């Protein structure tokens, strides 16, 4: 759909650029309970409620890349990728959760081996410690995250952590604790939709016996606790001068719904809720100004020892960005009580604005809207207001939808000229904000496989490899692989 003139070229960005694709482990590796792996929260939750997933599936297969590592590599050397952003599986290293627990082997083979083959080729390995994968025997002693002793977690990531640096940080120069926490928290313990599927009494989901504006809040303070820890174990002892270590965050791109300047304000307190509420802990040491005045003592205090930590704990950070909403002001009145965590910005968040018109084409799936102006946005934000540091876009893609009431034929599927012309215009902003001062340094699409998503299950293919699950999981690049790959290499 852009003229030829408009699409972006390799030659548009610096040499030392950063293109890549992402998985996660839960996500794409399959081999579940094999070479002493210990069950995760996400296993338990597919396995004891199928019913709480929509395609009634789960990831024991998934796109079987641990088995099919090789080929995976294949295809991002193919595609000329500079770099590959994976996430380790928390269980397949320690299956018990604990450094009592021991260290599996086969599990540290397997990583090892992935980023040895993927450096071989030329292809960087930007590794995710923490990719909402957490050991099932943490969440049955403590419930994981939701620690209430704000220690016990903190203790067992980080000695996680430390087994990551020590066993490859000699090759990985490039860490995530966390991705995308925001959705983490506000998904699997708010609307709990996501494992283990928790929420307020009243609410429709699995566990209705947590609290939906307090336990999201919870586990949020206990990833930052955490992503302070590693931080300051990782700069003891790990760090090097070629180095980095940061997080991701999840973000919707905001805009004012209509003309008021309460709709301004309704922005503003949306991009602190969505964004400020983890990056803001880790510029400056606390939460965003707003979610202290309108969460309240549902909101939990860091203690000074803490807020140092926190303070300056990235040399990098990522950013996931898929579309934008319109915010629009709800005042404080006794017509209005919050029901989610996420409506303590008192702001509703439209897909359609005043004139009806959504804000941008929607791109096939529930809830992406192609809006690439947004990112350009939270490129501007990150510059201006949080001191514009080193940006990884860690995570951009659209999902086709593939069901069993609505198949998607194979052509049709391979032929993803909607996800390529997304990726194409989204590309092309981060020229645009690069252009304006913005310190963006890369640039990873949303799944080089087709894969497990979540709640959605097999329903949503995003990837720019197809994966043939009816075969042997057998990958074929789409349109926008073969894209990327003529850029990556012209
Ligand atoms: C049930 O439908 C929803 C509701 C809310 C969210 C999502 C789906 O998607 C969430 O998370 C993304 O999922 C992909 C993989 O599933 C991740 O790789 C990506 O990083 C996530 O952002 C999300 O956006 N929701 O809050």
């Amino acid at each position: 759909m852009l003229s030829p003139s408009e699409i972006p070229q390799r030659d548009w960005f610096p040499s030392d650029f950063t293109f890549g694709a992402a998985t996660s482990a839960y996500q794409i590796e399959g081999a579940w309970n094999e070479d002493g792996k210990g069950e995760s929260n996400w296993d338990h939750f597919c396995h004891n409620h199928p019913e709480r997933i929509l395609d009634g599936s789960n990831s024991d297969i998934g796109a079987n890349s641990y088995h099919m590592y090789k080929t995976d590599v294949r295809l991002l050397k193919e595609m000329g990728m500079d770099a590959y952003r994976f996430s380790i599986s928390w269980p397949r290293i320690l299956p018990k959760g604990t450094k009592e627990g021991g260290i599996n082997p086969d599990g540290i083979k397997y990583y090892r081996n992935l980023i040895n083959l993927l450096l071989e080729n030329g292809i960087e390995p930007y590794v995710t410690i923490f990719h909402w994968d957490v050991p099932q025997a943490l969440e049955e002693k403590y419930g994981g995250f939701l620690d209430k002793s704000h220690k016990s977690i903190v203790e067992d990531y980080t000695y996680f952590a430390k087994v990551c640096f020590d066993n490859f940080g000699d090759k990985v120069k490039n860490w995530l604790t966390f991705n995308d926490p925001q959705t983490f928290t506000s998904v699997s313990y708010g609307t709990g939709v996501f494992a283990p599927g928790r929420c307020s009494p009243g609410l429709d989901c699995a566990y209705p016996t947590g609290n939906s504006l307090v336990e999201p809040y919870t586990a949020g303070h206990n990833i930052l606790l955490a992503h302070a820890e590693a931080v300051d174990l990782y700069n003891k002892h790990y760090k090097r001068d070629d180095t980095r270590i940061g997080l991701a965050f999840d973000v919707m791109g905001r805009v004012p719904y209509g003309t008021s300047f309460l709709d301004k304000q309704a922005e503003e307190r949306s991009w602190d809720i969505n964004l400020g509420w983890f990056l803001e802990p880790v510029v400056r040491g606390d939460y965003p100004f707003s979610m202290r005045s309108l969460a309240r003592e549902r909101l939990p205090f860091f203690k000074d020892e803490q807020k140092e930590k926190l303070a300056g704990s990235y040399n990098m950070l990522g950013l996931n960005y898929y579309t934008s909403r319109f915010s629009k002001n709800i005042d404080i009145s006794p017509n209005y009580s919050p029901v989610l965590n996420t409506d303590d910005a008192y702001a509703s968040q439209e897909v359609n604005g005043p004139d009806g018109k959504p804000i941008g084409p929607p791109m096939g799936n529930p809830w992406i809207y192609m809006y690439p102006e947004g990112l350009k946005d939270l490129l501007m934000i990150m510059k201006n207001k949080y001191g514009n540091p080193p940006i990884y876009i860690t995570e951009n893609g659209i999902g086709d939808v593939d069901t069993k009431e609505t198949p998607l034929p194979m052509e049709a599927a391979l032929n993803d000229y909607k996800r390529l012309d997304y990726i194409q215009r989204h590309i092309a902003t981060l020229k645009e904000s690069i252009d304006l001062g913005s310190n963006v340094q890369g640039y990873f699409a949303w799944s080089l496989l087709d894969n497990f998503e979540w709640f959605a299950g097999f329903t949503e293919r995003y990837g720019i490899v197809y994966v043939d699950r009816n075969n042997n999981c057998t990958r074929y690049m789409k349109e926008s692989a073969k894209w990327l790959k003529e850029f990556n290499t012209a």
